[PDB]
């Protein structure tokens, strides 16, 4: 009865980990015992999950998951389960749940060992002869997989998102918003950007900073910026610096009350560089908070759909940008606007059937 | 704030109280409301962002277990206060009362007992003409009972339509359910099932039902079985059983989760309860085209005799006419399929369905 659920981390505050856990915990409701095989694990273990901690080790993040694999493979050879389900590209899955985005794809934009480890492990997934099940999240990476491997069809089984039903508005949402605004120090007048997600570099905290810097002087004294991950915030610090905005800018450790700051901030900025969907997008979205993103991201097509925001097209431009936030910020009228609509859209759309989806691909 | 606060004494899955309660507090949940609940006992799964509160509450009296439970209950809320608070069971400190119960004072003729007093004392709570308490109510014909014994004002009730779950209603593959059920627990073309569904099988008359099976016709008796299904203990049942010689043609089943198979791999739902504030499954077998023997007791009954999906027993009670009842609901197999067909059509026009809707709509104003 047992499923083994496999990935290379488990923290609470990352979008790969909020789906394990969501796929899992409903694959446990469903009546089934719960194994995890993993290099980390921080936080809560719910009930009845049996985690297993790999203590494999290198000097390489290539070799250490090389050896990890041989590892749950020689536990599982000795500890049968029904179906093995992996997070993360490894030989040895049934189903793969992709919350990544093409690696042959990306490393186009030869000879050294984590080029072809990570290759390797791709095409052990999505490789003709393989027989993992691939549920999808991303649809515009289908085609890159089948691009460089060929994978069938069949195989693919595109899943809709999952937001969890925290991330909606309140009825009192005016009231969180009030509470929240009255904490953080910010007043009517005030602009709250919040950059939200692990991975700073990644989803262009850079570029947002610099967007903060570029506003016009009556806009740029009344904004500022919360961004909120587990990275190491000194690499930005001395961004910060430079650019005269110590006084407003704030970045914050992981935590798990995100749908405050969600109501209580007038922006969501995201001008990822790359980006397989963007949880955060959606989750502004339903908080009816209007987000600011660029093109690569797997889920901006929902801001330009529910008009709930802009996206900004490629190529990426600073300068763009820079005029984008200026304009959403000057104005009041499409914000409020574009709160609405992401509210209402979060009325209609499917955005939260995921986990009840993967559950079903997972268990037939 | 915007929580919700759901008072029940008892959360499990398989109760009709406990199902309106989880449909109602998922739809106000799904409005943008965080739910509390407080209860002394809850089995099965607990809902995403559902705060359940099991009371610490002891007493060897239940009345008096749930006289320390209101009391648990208001120093929680005092200290920790909601949007509106909402209870499933009658007691002091409810904006909003849902009458998954019959009324108990008109019951109660059917002094000095603690136990009367208190479940009195508890429903004056609600039902006084100086309580504010909205009732939201379900079987129309309690309504008058209670403004007998309160005096309450009129615009204090309000009557939902039932709030049957989509998944009880025959689906596309009926057959193929049907056929599965019956190859399953060994049924042929020429058996005839009998199910009697709910935990309550005292009061729901499982004993009259038993003594119907016992009284049919050798050619009929031979053919027939009956599956009772619900949390009661069975043992009491086991004794009659035995003594009518039913035991190779009867079994009793725990409470379950897939009964719409069930419903559908049946050939007659038969509920000859005592009394029954309404009773979903007589609406379930309904919308999956099983007919249905039911006392007109249940508040419900009356939606057998208006389809045409089955027969309704009069009152009084004489186990004889119900004897004769069901031998000749089964040995006309014709009639049956028209409870059958008129059941499911029933379905296709009738609001049996939207109640979880209603009643958040008048909860939230
Ligand atoms: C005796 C009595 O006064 N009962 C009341 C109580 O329902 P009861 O639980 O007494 O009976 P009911 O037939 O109204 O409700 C049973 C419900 O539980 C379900 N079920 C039952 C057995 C099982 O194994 N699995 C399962 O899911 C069944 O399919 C139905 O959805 O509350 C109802 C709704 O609030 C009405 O007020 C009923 O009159
Ligand atoms: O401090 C934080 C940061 C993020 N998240 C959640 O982590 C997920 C991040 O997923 P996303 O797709 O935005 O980014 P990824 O981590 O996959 O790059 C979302 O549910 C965020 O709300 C969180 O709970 N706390």
């Amino acid at each position: 009865a047992t499923l083994a659920f496999i990935l290379y981390k488990y923290f609470p505050f990352g979008g790969l980990q909020r789906d394990f856990m969501r796929i899992a915990l409903e694959c446990q409701r469903r009546g089934h015992d719960i194994r995890v095989y993993t290099l980390i694990w921080e936080g809560d273990v719910p009930d009845g999950f049996e985690v297993l901690v790999a203590p494999v080790r290198s000097i390489f993040n290539h070799r250490r998951n090389e050896k990890f694999t041989a590892w749950v493979r020689a536990d599982l050879d000795r500890r049968p389960v029904q179906r093995v389900i992996g997070f993360n590209k490894m030989p040895g899955l049934d189903v793969y749940y992709a919350a990544d985005a093409c690696f042959e794809e990306k490393a186009q934009t030869r000879q050294w060992g984590r080029y072809r480890h990570f290759a390797g492990y791709e095409r052990a997934v999505f490789d003709p002869a393989s027989k993992t099940e691939i549920l999808m999240i991303s649809e515009v990476q289908q085609p890159l997989f089948v691009k460089h491997y060929g994978t069938q069809a069949e195989r693919f089984h595109l899943l809709p998102p999952g937001i969890s039903q925290d991330r909606r508005a309140p009825a009192n949402a005016a009231d969180v918003r009030a509470e929240f605004r009255r904490e953080f120090g910010l007043e009517e007048d005030d602009l709250l950007l919040v950059q939200i997600g692990s991975g700073f570099k990644t989803k262009g905290l850079d570029r947002s900073l610099k967007a903060l810097s570029a506003l016009p002087k009556a806009l740029r004294r009344r904004t500022r910026l919360i961004a909120i991950g587990q990275d190491d915030p000194k690499p930005f610090l001395l961004q910060i610096a430079a650019l005269g905005l110590n006084d407003q800018v704030q970045i914050l450790k992981g935590r798990s009350d995100i749908p405050r700051f969600l109501l209580g901030a007038d922006l969501l900025i995201h001008p990822a560089y790359n980006e397989n969907t963007g949880t955060v997008l959606l989750e502004a979205l339903v908080s009816g908070l209007p987000v600011l993103v660029t093109d690569v991201c797997g889920y901006a097509h929902y801001i330009a759909e529910a008009d709930a925001g802009r996206v900004l097209p490629s190529p990426f431009e600073q300068d763009s940008l820079n005029r984008l936030l200026a304009e959403m910020l000057e104005d009041a009228p499409a914000r409020a606007a574009w709160s609405r609509n992401g509210l209402a859209y979060a009325d209609h759309a499917d955005l939260y059937s995921m986990p009840q989806r993967a559950a079903d691909l997972i268990l037939g």
